[PDB]
């Protein structure tokens, strides 16, 4: 039959299976043991004690600086400390062919600036880039999947052997949900393609706030075993929440392709992780998460073996220092820990502004209910899959 | 149908450079106010930069007993409320009637807290359509209208019994016919009678602003209620442009033609001041300015107000109100509720303070001069 029928016929199906329906699966892959279970609870508890013992919405604090540059330059006190960096050139949804292609230059200059930065340091230890596809493409939303692959590939191909000219990674930003399909077929063209072969910085972000998200990373996994790249897989709850609860509702769509319960995203998380780490010999999981209570969840459930390049936690610039201090390093959790970190002018950061507050200024985000007086740090330890798993059938 | 709802309709789309000249033409201004406008600007601009993701800079409270308590200190210094009561696009019914329940409180307890103080003088409030119907921006007008009418009659009456202000916001722009409509009903309602309360925001960055401002101003004086017209910008710019891509475009595509539109509106409503109070809502010290100027000399109490948002206008406005400065009132708008009600009304102050364009972050970035900031929007679209 279709190459790869069974997994994708898999994803399909997800993407409107009812939430109710989606839930049981992710519950038995994320539950733990008793000891891992206290451990993460200990762990919690002394990361959100420590947060709580130390944002301006204008997003100064978001921009890591206004050129590559300045940018590369910036980075040295925290790689000092054993963090790591993704730039991304800010910019994103080009409406015109112009734009489109000031973007591509963007991109293809910051990977020639980041490049001999890393000065041979790998895709692990050394800098990467993020790109976003809907930047590269004037109308990538909207055009036909033929005319956007056949638009778009060539110009992420270029950038993906420029990366792999310098040896560091490259990752594809998850956007919206309606163009996962076409981003997943890039991967793919991409991760078959023997002119990049011998270079493991190819990245792709999955969102679990998707029904998709298990039966997607089933197909990557799958994908990196049989093309031989160890894919960089960046696991994210997602940005975009509100923006896809409102745009399937003007579809006219009976069921989202998102969960509506935040609960349900981080038991996926959590499911998805377990997936993730089970699969590091073909996979580099990449946890990116400000959530305490996430972090230390994943941390125990790592296991007690660790190497740099197995796999990494993620955060923001201007959000996620404060917490990775309490990870990165041998007297804390020893784990690494990679900055995401915008490149660009206030004018470029405003989209990707909305989404940080949006972030930072919902009652059910972490990094709102550290800061809310009303939040215990008994809510904050809370364990999400027990909670769920303990609810009565 | 009339002659005016005409205009308004044959301006939705109508091609930007076809705009411009008329608002150009009516925002001119003589040499003599430009130069007193620009001399004042300075002053305030340069008391400004003397001066200097919880969002609690926006709330004014929480509740409205809240609310009422903290604004006692301001009004005395001569500003006066509206109070918002944070709230809209409900997705149900439970959320439309809560919201009502919600606003029908804010008006009993505004009112009492008014105690006869009047429109003017007076607190009041502002309501937003989509509020209080469950389908706002994606149901018909007959049905929206005929549902929506019965609740916002209500609440007028409510506001009439207590004398205050009644303010139905602007929201997007495929809203403004129906709003529009609504009105003209309320405005001829016999059971309203007396009270001038009724208020109708108009946002200068629409290409229908000026034909509104004519309709309203019309509908004023033929049914004899003075509408508190709030002249605005406009707060929904950067979805007015993404769902008219994804679907030319009601709004102007230059900031500096929404400035033009805002001061040719302005010399409108200044004109028409027995029949409607002009409500201009503003942060920008040279908009300010020109409007002050334009003015004249001649004023008294009711004849017209300024107005800014909670957290963003205070700055500017104490060098404004009392008699040491400007000696003009301004209405506080004035957001109440919760932080998660808060995040859409957030969002829309995000885009406003950030974007390069905007005067109060201009205000802030030392790469700006003051003498660009003192620019006169009309005269720099003569020369270009
Ligand atoms: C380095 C990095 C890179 C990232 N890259 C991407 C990317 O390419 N694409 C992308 O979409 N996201 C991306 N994200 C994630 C996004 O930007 C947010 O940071 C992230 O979702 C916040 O989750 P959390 O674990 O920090 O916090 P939490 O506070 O634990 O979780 C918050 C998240 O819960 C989800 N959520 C909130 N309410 C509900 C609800 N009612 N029902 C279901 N789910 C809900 C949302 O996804 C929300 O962001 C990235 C994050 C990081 C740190
Ligand atoms: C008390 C009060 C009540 C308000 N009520 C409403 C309301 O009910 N509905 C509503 O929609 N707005 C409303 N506004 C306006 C909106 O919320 C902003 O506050 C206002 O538009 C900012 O204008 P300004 O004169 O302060 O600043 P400025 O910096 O002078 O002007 C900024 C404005 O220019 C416009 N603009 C920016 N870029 C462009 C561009 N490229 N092309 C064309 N135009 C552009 C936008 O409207 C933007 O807000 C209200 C404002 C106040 C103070
Ligand atoms: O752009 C965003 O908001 C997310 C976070 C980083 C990459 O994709
Ligand atoms: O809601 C908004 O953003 C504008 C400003 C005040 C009323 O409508």
């Amino acid at each position: 039959s279709r190459p790869q029928s069974t997994l994708r016929r898999a994803i399909t199906a997800a993407y409107r299976r009812p939430e109710t329906e989606c839930l049981p699966p992710l519950v038995e892959a994320a539950t733990q043991s008793k000891e891992i279970r206290d451990a993460a609870a200990s762990t919690a508890r002394k990361l959100i004690e420590a947060l709580r013992g130390k944002g301006s919405m204008m997003g100064e604090q978001f921009v890591t600086g206004e050129t590559i540059r300045e940018a590369l330059k910036r980075s040295k006190e925290l790689e000092e400390k054993g963090f790591s960096y993704s730039y991304d050139m800010l910019g994103e949804a080009a409406t015109t062919a112009a734009d489109a292609e000031r973007y591509y230059r963007d991109y293809e200059s910051a990977i020639h600036a980041i490049g001999k930065a890393s000065a041979g340091r790998g895709i692990y230890e050394g800098p990467g880039i993020s790109i976003k596809l809907s930047a590269l493409h004037p109308r990538y939303s909207r055009a036909q999947a033929a005319r956007v692959m056949g638009e778009l590939l060539p110009r992420v191909k270029a950038l993906a052997l420029l990366a792999k000219n310098y040896d560091i990674g490259l990752n594809i930003d998850a956007e919206e949900a309606d163009r996962l399909e076409l981003s997943l077929d890039l991967l793919e063209v991409l991760c078959l393609d023997g002119d990049l072969s011998g270079w493991n910085g190819m990245g792709f972000v999955v969102q679990a706030y998707g029904k998709r998200c298990p039966f997607v990373l089933d197909f990557i996994i799958d994908l990196a075993r049989r093309s031989g790249r160890r894919i960089m897989v960046r696991l994210v709850k997602g940005a975009y929440w509100d923006a896809e609860i409102k745009r399937a509702q003007l579809d006219g769509l009976a069921d989202f392709p998102v969960f509506t319960r935040k609960i349900h995203t981080d038991v996926s998380y959590i499911a998805c992780a377990a997936k993730l780490l089970a699969a590091t010999d073909v996979v580099f999981p990449q946890f990116a998460t400000h959530n305490a209570q996430t972090l230390a969840a994943i941390y125990h459930m790592a296991g007690k073996d660790f190497h740099v390049g197995k796999y990494e936690f993620q955060c923001l610039h201007g959000m996620g220092e404060p917490l990775y201090e309490e990870v990165v390093g041998r007297g804390k959790l020893d784990r690494p820990c990679r900055i995401y970190a915008p490149v660009g002018t206030h004018e470029t950061l405003l989209a990707y502004l909305v989404r940080r507050l949006l972030e930072n200024g919902a009652n059910s985000s972490f990094v709102h209910r550290i800061n809310d007086p009303k939040v215990s740090i008994d809510e904050l330890i809370a364990d999400p899959v027990e909670v769920v798993r303990a609810m009565p059938v």
